[PDB]
């Protein structure tokens, strides 16, 4: 029930009002003389989406292979109260074994983070054996809402990824192949 | 249920995040040389909470006595993949029969917004009946959070009101009268 919330807040309060814009955002940048032709940035958000742990702030000190590269342009919008409400996002580049594949507009589900909080925090209720469904869930309404909002299903792609146990697991591996993937 | 995670997550990943700072936003703009001693801003974030309708985004519409003065400074932070989030809000004047009350940092609580929406988007299968203790206890675990969170019960005053019927209600005299409380 929590997770639902979440995922279409976070979509009608934030992804339906900027996924139909933003083309400019990668178009301007990978332009710009002091980057001409090192990488094109693709045209998509992708949204890093956690499934068993807390979405960290930092990238560089979650995986060495993630490394911050720069920021977007920023934008406007008149949002309850905030005729301009500014709107800015961070680019990274994957750097795979010293190898570049490349680099995109990046962030967390930001909602994601707040479900988790949620689970240690007495007073909300949520328990872990929800969270697991909650985490679960706020993707999946992400994705289901997506596939029901056609304007909003491209211009983002979705990395949800489950590491709990030691594998070598890599979430940089993850955004450079969802990009190859289309 | 629904509306227990948009207050959690609206205090975790927003209030609980500015509530601390945003002192100097006043500050800096009562002190500015085109309004020096022209009304100084209050030390708060009134969060407008209607509680039986949808939030609207311009407040001219809503209530004439309502009138757009200014947007104070931004502000920037470390959020999920973002090292710079800008954090912008704009001013307003309670105009209440030509006499300007006064003005302060005012903005909608967005999150009650998306719950609205959420009654009107059959996949989300939030019904109208639910809708009033939804509206209402997201105000409610604001308000509850707000008093197990010292730090962040100052700095934020809560506007609610109930206007369903005619009482030449007036969501401008609510502000000025918030104002005057303390
Ligand atoms: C209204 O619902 C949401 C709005 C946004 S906007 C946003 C970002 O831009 C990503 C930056 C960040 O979150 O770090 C994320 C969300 C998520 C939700 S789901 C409800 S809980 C919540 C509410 C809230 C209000 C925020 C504002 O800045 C006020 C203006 C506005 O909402 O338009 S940020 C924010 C974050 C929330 O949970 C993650």
């Amino acid at each position: 029930n929590v997770a639902h919330g979440l995922a279409w807040s976070y979509y009608i309060g934030y992804l339906r009002l900027i996924l139909p814009e933003l083309q400019a955002r990668i178009r301007t940048y990978n332009q710009h003389y002091n980057n001409l032709l090192r990488g094109a940035v693709s045209q998509r958000l992708y949204i890093l989406l956690p499934l068993d742990c807390g979405v960290p702030d930092n990238l560089s000190m979650a995986d060495p292979n993630i490394r911050f590269l720069d920021k977007l342009p920023q934008q406007t919008g008149d949002r309850a109260g905030i005729k301009d409400r500014v709107y800015s996002n961070s680019i990274y580049e994957l750097l795979e074994n010293g190898q570049r594949a490349g680099t995109c507009v990046l962030e967390y589900a930001t909602p994601l983070q707040t479900l988790f909080a949620m689970s240690q925090y007495s007073q909300a209720g949520f328990s872990r054996e929800d969270r697991l469904e909650q985490a679960k869930l706020f993707c999946r309404t992400l994705e289901d809402i997506l596939a029901d909002a056609p304007e909003s299903q491209n211009n983002c792609r979705l990395i949800a990824y489950q590491e709990p146990d030691d594998s070598s697991f890599s979430l940089s591996q993850e955004v450079l192949r969802h990009l190859r993937q289309e």
